[PDB]
């Protein structure tokens, strides 16, 4: 299955919603208490995701016995208010009483709807910002675009994202108030990959720390990997580990403490989340590698100069009659990358049935002191 | 995973390959004693199907004992001389002494080009007909057409797809030869489904007898609730025993008896390939209908008009607190005292319950799906 599902994620800062106002799109009109059912009617969306921060607890006077049970108590009673039944992501947030890191919504939004991309089988994401506050607008935003990137990247699909926002404040029904598509994009297995391997490539060397052994040096060598075609590294070199790994660290719940003044909640730091969108696109280039993979690895995934590189030496490879002993593609014709991740002294290809392969071979180590 | 690979199906008339020319695409050339490995070079394609009639099993001294040992003794052969490793389609065709049914040719081809699709997460379909001979190219076309058709609709995904041939070179030894995009078309699930059930709908009435009991009635009748959006009736009148039965009909051999100078061949006729097509579409509707997946499916398997009555219907059902307990439509929306199927697209107020269970709300047929099938 493979899917062409819309889907909208809301950011409600209010989950008693608002006055009702007539929004409207060119020309067309829905009368709501909130923008999203609008955005939904109107572009006649799919899913609905809404997302709240922890600290609407206070609203209904939600419990802090546990994150897993306040969030209960809020989608229980927002759903009554909202009138929207599902789906909910209630994120961990600072406001007011309410104290932790910023980052760590987007942490938890980026694995939230990554989750939901999969489940949901789309092609089409809208992401509406009217009601959010503080900080909740910008960070949703470019969670959802991380986790749509790596979405498009690892089930090679493409996937278009529109941001929409209008300004239903102090209006009521008798106000037409617009819904502006803000901008609009397209990401591509190709363009998901590349802003993924962009948010790892931006950071500062210590960033990555901490997050498994020599994580400091492996994540951005992964990542240059990941950005430069090194197709063969990524599938010989094992992350499953260090992504089995996250998944571990973001799947558990924030945790939340109250304090005599204040609720403390602690999620995980956005390097994490940056750390799990690259290996999970990186999961794609699981198994051997045969020339035909490989080939339409270059198409798919791999910028315009890379691609003709690896395509040119694939051509080369496909002139000769491969028997199945391993031997190093020298025997039959910066050298990492000039060879488009192919280098002759440092490469074997054998044909097992019907099937030429490439590999690194014992050769890896030496491979890898040259990303 | 989803995938956007794309892949060339060739109709090869000759294993042995052909007068070595030089093809072109937009000036740009690839020497080639076979079409499609030009093809694939110049368009980039990243999978390879060779479709071969089990007739050039004679070309290799290949034996016939059975079609399996004949089909693999051409694959074995046909890969030296023709530089294609993977992957081989051998069709049952009628050459020479080799006798049968032209249409289990498309059969054949329409069953394995489908699970190739479904193996190789495809979006982009060439079609070669260059070498093919006699009616090799119009049945791989039409056959290939109808299985991106059903793995449009089923995979719920757009596929492309495009029918080349090189200039004839005929008897001669042409130099520079151009491949030609004929006809180049898009496939979304909705164009893939109603392609599946215009070539139901488009046969006479018997036609589909002898598939399961009552076939010639249940067939056309399937199909007119896939092309009139009937998604509430594909989701509860069962069909998975139909595909099973479909798909055991059609992965079996071909049947390969020699004879006194001929070689007789048999396997399914069209209609079985037609009907596996419409099954597999409509086990896309597999489920409870909540009103988010019928939204869904209105945006993505009606026409205009069934899209806009479907959604005109959920918007007023939406206006509603919905109870637990199954309930007609018309008692939520009309009153006591006096005030059809189609004109309500699927929902009609006296035979369709509602309800609401986890979060969702459905609409459901119940005990009245008799009554409804009646209508269809
Ligand atoms: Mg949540
Ligand atoms: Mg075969």
């Amino acid at each position: 299955f493979q899917g062409m599902a819309s889907i909208v994620f809301s950011t409600i800062g209010n989950p008693k919603g608002y006055q009702k106002v007539t929004y409207e799109i060119d020309g067309e009109k829905f009368e709501s208490n909130v923008s999203v059912l609008a955005l939904r009617d109107l572009l006649k969306v799919d899913k609905t995701v809404v997302i709240l921060g922890i600290s609407v607890a206070d609203v209904y006077n939600c419990k802090y016995a546990d994150y897993r049970s306040c969030k209960e108590c809020i989608i229980q009673n927002s759903k009554n208010d909202l009138g929207i039944s599902e789906s909910y992501v209630v994120a961990p947030n600072v406001y007011q009483k309410f104290k932790g890191k910023p980052d760590h919504y987007f942490t938890y939004i980026y694995y939230h709807s990554l989750r939901i991309l999969e489940k949901e089988g789309i092609n089409e994401v809208f992401i509406d910002t009217t009601h959010g506050i503080n900080y909740m607008g910008v960070l949703a935003k470019e969670a959802i675009q991380l986790a749509v990137s790596a979405y498009a990247a690892k089930s090679e699909k493409e996937v278009k994202v529109s941001l929409y926002n209008s300004d239903p404040v102090g209006k009521d029904v008798s106000d037409t108030v617009k819904l502006h598509e803000i901008e609009a994009i397209k990401i591509s297995p190709l363009s998901g990959l590349k802003y993924v391997t962009y948010q790892i490539l931006n950071k500062d060397k210590n960033f990555f720390n901490k997050i498994f052994s020599d994580s400091v040096n492996a994540i951005p060598r992964f990542a240059t990997a990941l950005d430069n075609g090194l197709f063969i590294y990524l599938s010989e070199k094992d992350s499953s580990l260090h992504l089995k790994r996250l998944e571990d660290d973001l799947s558990k719940d924030p945790l939340l403490t109250p304090s005599e003044n204040e609720i403390n909640v602690v999620y995980k730091d956005m390097k994490y989340a940056l750390s799990h969108a690259l290996f999970y696109v990186i999961s794609r280039f699981s198994g051997n590698v045969d020339l035909d993979t490989l080939r339409h690895y270059a198409e798919t995934y791999a910028d315009k100069v890379t691609r003709a590189i690896i395509e040119n030496e694939v051509d080369k490879i496909e002139k000769y009659q491969m028997g199945s002993e391993r031997k190093l593609l020298g025997e039959y014709m910066r050298i990492l990358y000039a060879h488009g991740g192919l280098p002759y002294a440092g490469t074997y290809v054998y044909k097992e049935k019907d099937k030429v392969y490439v590999t690194y071979g014992d050769k890896i180590d030496e491979i890898e002191r040259q990303i």
